[PDB]
């Protein structure tokens, strides 16, 4: 398998240029260039690049050296054909952030935290980035009473409604996408889960321009069911970006190329998103990769997992296609009832008094009869893996 | 510390009545008489019982036996000034179920499911109660590619936008609230955390209606921060009831007496219920106990477990109470800077243009200085602990 | 492919068995007949069959009745050819048990315990076992003060003690393997890891005839490396049984087929068994299942589930044996220097004294420039998942 | 209260010294000059004062400077009057222990981490510390295809039989205490919980030189029972140290004051180290605290954070001697046959044959009468916690 454009396969500039410096180690490699970036990533196949402002011009820059950097990483995506589908806002590593950016307790802390990300949108906007992911990885707490949540979720929104003030009066057209995590780095953080950032942006004062940026080992971290929370996302048409990599369960962030964590899981999620309602995929937008090369490997080790993730995916599509189309399949599908499930409960036209009229729905049901039947579960799921191990 | 009517601590027909019969091993209590059940609540300081239809009626007993039962059952209410704040469904016993209720791949099964809750509904008009609280404990799966989940939710919303139509037209005045949970006895749970529920809640025809039943326990199944969820909903505004219990992180659901797990978070969510916005309870609803006395215990145990979960709110309030009065801890609090993100980040009438123009929250600003400043988070947290302790 | 009884591929009788009365349902299916039983696992290709004292003889059996069944029980062994290779007691199920067998705080229960384990340990004597399985599934605690651990260990000594003197004396020739389990259904259970009962055995008057019987879901209940726990076990020449099937980390039980888990680590579970050292199988023993049929099925989902067991262990034993015939997987390894680790760190007769000696281990090491090189893991793991999914 | 000498209490210079760069972001706090920690911690009660070779001099520091940083912090002790109880060896920091350092694959870094550790050895002996604490943070791996448990076990053992021959030889008198940890940094680490740790230790050549150094936090990472696992270390007699923190379950390791994550069983944990037989504590080495100040606080908070640890132990202390005194407790004790456990199962003298001869230990014993009487546990519990809430 080869990667094509359309596959739209994309990677941030931190994650193959991630040093290796953990919570107990000192960084194993050296400093990736950006441009290098862009040309090692437009050889393995990618289709577009992201990264966080601090990643390409370092905090502090001057506007002579931020604006020679940005010229350079200009030219390097022109002679690549590279595009840069999203961008991000570093509001996690400097000390200021250490109780959050749009949520520090602090508010010069937060009225600096909007500024920083303002400016991001520009770049971003310069650039043809189409959405803004915003990812609040110190918005939190370590301890209940140092962090007042409602308070919290004030500003969070406050902040948030400026943004999108501001880039629609510049007509820049960004979608926001907000990336939920559970913990790490702080002890907790707000809006956890997939689920908590989508109940979150329905209180917005323009939610159409609000969604989520999922990761799978993020929703992994809480043991919560990735492809399930994904189908979630989708069924509110809130799934504007996706971060995939791997991760296994709770325990610390692991960001392992995509598949190397939970296999099963990620088979299913790409044929969620792959084999969409009438063959086209049921998602259209970057399949962008947010890991980690391991820490005991050198650059030859990074471009290696570079491409694994790519090869991953491709040969989880690959299976996932042919399980759909395999008839033993199809058969299994049907014994399980699976589609059944897409007709309405109710009758057309039908309500709750012709509901209770109906005798065969309460009355004469046979309960005990139609509740000794099985589904054929397991002999389902058993040819998805058969699929995947390439058995069938 | 005693109980008062105006504490408002409710408990499940369910709880005391639960014969510890568990997965690995038989009952070690007989069965416990409703009528009795009430008499002794009422006499340990409960305001209120709740129950499923299962739980009072056994299932498929004639209407004769029915109206037997009920008739008793509210003579008990009569004599001891029980109310019956909250009804459900067993939608998860037997058999016909184990797919579902609502969400079933069979579409009898669905059209039952929703029979079986309009029924207890009429129940629960006629009890007085003003929440209906549904527990999709079997809306789920085991293997990813058995359950379309897109589907599901559809259906899932199907079932309860007819339960408000009927609720509505018949003038019985419910509000739903939602249960999340994220797993067992299904491998993975639909709407697994309160943001998952909230979120979908969102997107039902009658929203102002529904709301979110959450769960001590449940949330910690997931390793989520249960005070931190709570005050989310709250901000939200869909606490409809709340469930308390003990757990100790991502294992077997426990339903341990409240505080018995996770006592740190047991207090910080009593301090958020009590210590709201006037000086008034931020929630008005049922404290209900969602739990279960231990498989070891008798009788004497099962009425000693009770009274436990009276006095651990009893007594966490009362140190949630001192903790707020003490001069340290104001003084902790305003190092802290608690207080100070209730304040707008933007000044009345700022917006992206006036903070553009602000060279303080950007170009002049001194991070360096700021990210040094401390918190004092610790000292303020072990000032809580200390209140818990009765240490001061 | 399909199974040999070179394969030793068991079954409990209680794993086709369970009639699927979980924690919050009803069972969905009949009775199993333990001869009937016989034939249909006969007819998938078990080498043999194990059970609970209770599993085959109803708890309170007379002494005719008991009689008879074993008796109609060895004749389909005889007929079909299956043998019994282990064989275990129920200390869990009766409320006598509720806090534990041979730990329980009342004297009396601990008697009886230990009577019940001699009397199983006759028949499975009797029919040729030759492992007693022990699992204390109500050795522990819901509650810290409830149970003394030191005084339970002493008791759990004296009690194994015993078992291994009438088992010599009776020139049994049995070997007990003890099976940890962390939690459920007691809220902690003694001896919870592999680790654990392995330094517990270690203090029995016999050791060498105790090992332990870890199960995969039971230690990913954990969210620890079942894999490398059995590595550890084998280092200890400990693995005296294995108990095979699917979880999906921290949560409830769920017996999940062998492989429907965590694939991946079940991959490398069964490389670690059959490509031991000198071309043959690290270890020799029954290859057990302890799963369960899921709730959603009926008697075909059932043997359904059963021929998955093997089917998945033999699909991934071929993968294994390919991915280690691989002429790139070899060169992989070398150049990951896996091999490199069996090579003693000290030369042949070196001690402290040469070692402290070698300017080559310290003064003049360049940790640096060692430091730089990478492993090539990533790329490693990629060939081992490519085999695994049938691409290579 | 207040801190003497008789409590034991140390903590490790990298505790107060850690300067807060997590795996997200830079340091928030200036380094900790060793002279000034060795003063502040004798001022806030500690006893002893612990290091890693690299928190005292820094790595590649020429013998005129190491020797002039020894120096200058002997005549701090001596001044102050502090100990050094304990000293560990950083293989973990270092690019070169990436892959590990007793059991990396590359054979040259093995040689280098024996020859690190024998230097520390030296210093150690020489600042009269009597423990070598065992941290194989890298030990471990990503995937499992990398590394040969065996192979690592042997090269682990190899390393160790090695180090206790020096001392011995040299009379340096130390005690190894290996420290276990599940994961993290490595995806998995070997010898993951203190069972894997006491079962390998009982392997080495002179196991009466090695026990475990377990830590609240890497127990809890598995969601184990710390109170439960070191009362089995007291039971083997491998406790030869201890780590004490707090950790909110599974998830990355936080590092918490103790008893600031799990409250109630650093209730139960203290209880266990104090109130052992003969009135006395059941433990007599440090109480060792291995926390991090939080990332968000300053100096002052890092001293508040150290005086919180030793405030904690001793409030809780002060609570488990009140909970043992309580005659409502005692007869809750006596209820709940907690003693009982203490006498054995058999009478003096008897074996299996006077247990089979005994009739009401099985043919006349009345199980379903003694299954139904409770054990009072939930009671006990109660006033447990009523005793650490002040509220008795
Ligand atoms: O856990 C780290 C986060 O995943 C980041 O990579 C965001 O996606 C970008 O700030
Ligand atoms: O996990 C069990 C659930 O909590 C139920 O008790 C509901 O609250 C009511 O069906
Ligand atoms: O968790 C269930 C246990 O594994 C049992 O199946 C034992 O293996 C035998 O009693
Ligand atoms: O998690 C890290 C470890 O606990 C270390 O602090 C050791 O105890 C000393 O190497
Ligand atoms: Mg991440
Ligand atoms: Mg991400
Ligand atoms: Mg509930
Ligand atoms: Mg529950
Ligand atoms: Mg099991
Ligand atoms: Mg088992
Ligand atoms: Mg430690
Ligand atoms: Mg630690």
């Amino acid at each position: 398998v080869q990667a094509t454009r359309e596959d739209k396969f994309s990677f941030g500039l931190w994650t193959v240029g991630w040093q290796a410096r953990d919570a107990f180690g000192d960084a194993t490699r050296t400093a990736l260039d950006p441009v290098e970036a862009v040309h090692k990533l437009a050889e393995i196949g990618a289709y577009g690049i992201t990264f966080h402002d601090d990643d390409l011009v370092p905090f502090g820059s001057d506007a002579q050296t931020r604006d020679g950097i940005i010229a350079g990483f200009k030219k390097a995506l022109d002679e690549t054909g590279l595009i840069v589908p999203m961008v991000t806002t570093n509001l996690f590593t400097h000390p200021v952030f250490k109780d959050g950016g749009f949520t520090s307790n602090d508010r010069s802390v937060r009225r600096y935290a909007i500024r920083k990300v303002l400016r991001q949108m520009d770049l971003g906007a310069e650039l043809g980035a189409k959405t803004l992911v915003l990812w609040g990885g110190r918005e939190g707490a370590e301890y209940d009473s140092a962090k007042d949540v409602s308070a919290a979720l004030d500003r969070y929104r406050e902040a948030l409604n400026l943004l999108a003030q501001y880039s629609e009066d510049r007509g820049y057209g960004l979608r926001f996408a907000i990336e939920p995590k559970p913990n790490e780095p702080r002890g907790d953080i707000l809006l956890p889960t997939a689920g908590h950032a989508i109940a979150f942006v329905q209180e917005l004062e323009r939610p159409e321009l609000f969604g989520i940026n999922p990761e799978t080992g993020h929703e992994q971290m809480s043991n919560l069911n990735f492809t399930q929370g994904i189908a979630q996302a989708l069924w509110h048409k809130k799934l504007f970006h996706i971060d995939l990599n791997g991760q296994h369960g709770p325990r610390f962030d692991q960001d392992l190329v995509f598949g190397h964590g939970d296999l099963l899981n990620a088979f299913s999620l790409v044929d969620l998103l792959e084999n969409g309602p009438d063959g086209a995929p049921a998602y259209d937008g970057p399949r962008h990769f947010d890991y980690k090369p391991s820490r005991t490997e050198d650059y030859d080790g990074v471009w290696e997992s570079a491409k694994a993730n790519i090869r991953m995916y491709l040969l989880l599509k690959e299976r996932a296609k042919a399980f759909r189309a395999d008839p033993e399949v199809q058969e299994a599908l049907a014994a399980s009832k699976v589609a059944e499930l897409k007709t309405p409960t109710l009758n057309p036209g039908e309500g709750y008094a012709e509901l209770l009229a109906d005798r065969s729905a309460f009355e004469d049901y046979d309960a005990d009869a139609v509740g000794a039947k099985g589904f054929g579960f397991v002999k389902l799921n058993q040819l998805a893996i058969e699929h995947l191990l390439g058995a069938r």
